């Protein structure tokens, strides 16, 4: 509560709504006197929907976590606004939205119409995809370092910004645009089953090793340009396939070495999976490698 930075309401000017959840409305806003170099900048502002009693504590833990967890590929948190209501959380605005939307909007069958400023026309090339994957991996190295377990790693939970800087976040399981990416158990609990390893589905254990599995699935989302994992399957069919040891096929756009990295994440025994530090190293080696090398994959 003391560690969390505070922003005066007068310094925040709401412009329009960006999105909406069950836990809050997100707005694009101007924030004044937040930084030295920038006299005025753009921010995402989550206004708390104070309906339930516990939402105020979730707000608090979110703001506390995001004040502690800060890194180049984690969503940037600037502080809260507690003076008056509704309570506001203030974030760095990422102009391309979520990585899933971005991947789909530069998929295959994308002509010269897509592109400009920070991305080329049409389908993202191998270098761009490896760049995306390396950044996410870097963010997961950091969380792995602090022994944080994400539990909902997926492209829909990654933001993309100016110059394709990618940062990991977590936007609840609240937005209805991605409700089919969860399996509703009974009432209110939602499970991202298609991203989950067999030990998480069967035994309900979430660890650093279950995140690496999920990164593996993010790597497949990236190389399928935002395709849902197991899109051909219903939820229960997916649970069956994942628990019975079935693996997602190599995507068309994905070369063998990168599929090898995915398979590294998908070892059935958690112990046998490669560390996120190794995966990042491999991807960044690939991301930064010269054109001559990459053209031969
Ligand atoms: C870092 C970690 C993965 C642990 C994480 C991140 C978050 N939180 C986020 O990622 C909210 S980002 C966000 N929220 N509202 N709007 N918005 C938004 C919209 C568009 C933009 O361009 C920019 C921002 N958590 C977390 C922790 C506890 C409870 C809930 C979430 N954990």
């Amino acid at each position: 509560d003391a560690c969390v930075h505070h922003i005066k309401r007068r310094d925040i000017v709401l412009k329009w709504e960006l999105g909406e959840g069950a836990f809050g409305k997100v707005f694009l806003a101007e924030c004044h006197n937040l930084l030295p170099e920038q006299d005025k900048m753009l921010v995402a502002v989550k206004a708390l929907k104070e309906a339930s009693e516990s939402a105020r504590q979730d707000f608090q833990r979110e703001a506390e976590l995001l004040t502690m967890l800060q890194h180049q590929h984690i969503v940037r948190f600037f502080g809260v606004c507690t003076e008056g209501r509704p309570l506001l959380m203030v974030f760095e605005y990422m102009r391309h939205g979520d990585l899933n939307r971005f991947l789909r909007s530069h998929g295959p069958d994308a002509k010269l119409l897509a592109g400009g400023e920070d991305v080329a026309p049409g389908p993202l090339g191998l270098g761009q995809l490896l760049a995306v994957a390396s950044q996410v991996a870097a963010g997961m190295v950091y969380l792995a370092g602090l022994h944080f377990v994400h539990r909902d790693l997926a492209t829909r939970n990654c933001l993309v910004g100016q110059g394709l800087v990618v940062k990991i976040g977590d936007f609840g399981m609240s937005r209805d645009i991605y409700s089919t990416d969860y399996y509703r158990v009974g009432g209110r609990t939602m499970l991202p089953i298609r991203w989950m390893p067999p030990e998480s589905i069967l035994y309900r254990k979430f660890t650093t090793e279950s995140d690496v599995w999920s990164f593996g699935v993010v790597l497949w989302e990236i190389f399928t340009y935002g395709k849902q994992p197991w899109y051909q399957l219903s939820n229960t069919e997916a649970i069956d396939c994942i628990t019975q040891g079935r693996e997602l096929e190599r995507p068309r756009a994905c070369p063998p070495e990168v599929y090898a990295i995915m398979r590294g994440c998908w070892q059935r025994e958690p112990q046998q999976r490669h560390s996120i530090k190794d995966v990042h190293a491999r991807l960044q080696a690939l991301a930064q490698a010269p054109p001559v090398y990459l053209d031969v994959l």
